[PDB]
């Protein structure tokens, strides 16, 4: 079945998208309208290298709900 939750896969993708930004604090939406996700650097994470971040355990992520997409 449509399992209508955020794939690792794009979460990744977005990972690389803001890995400028990236930090301690939530990233923005990665979506302006409907579902998307924020990531973060969990603070006990925050001494590492950029090259030694697990996706598992280094970056914390949550859905986040923003307004419904216009036609």
């Amino acid at each position: 079945y449509v399992e209508f939750e955020p794939s690792d896969k794009h979460i990744k993708e977005y990972l690389n998208k803001i890995q400028n930004s990236l930090s301690t604090e939530w990233s923005p939406c990665s979506v302006t309208c409907g579902n998307g996700i924020q990531v973060r650097i969990k603070p006990g994470s925050a001494n590492k290298p950029k090259d030694e971040l697990d996706y598992a355990n280094d970056i914390e992520k949550k859905i986040c709900k923003m307004e419904k997409c216009p036609h």
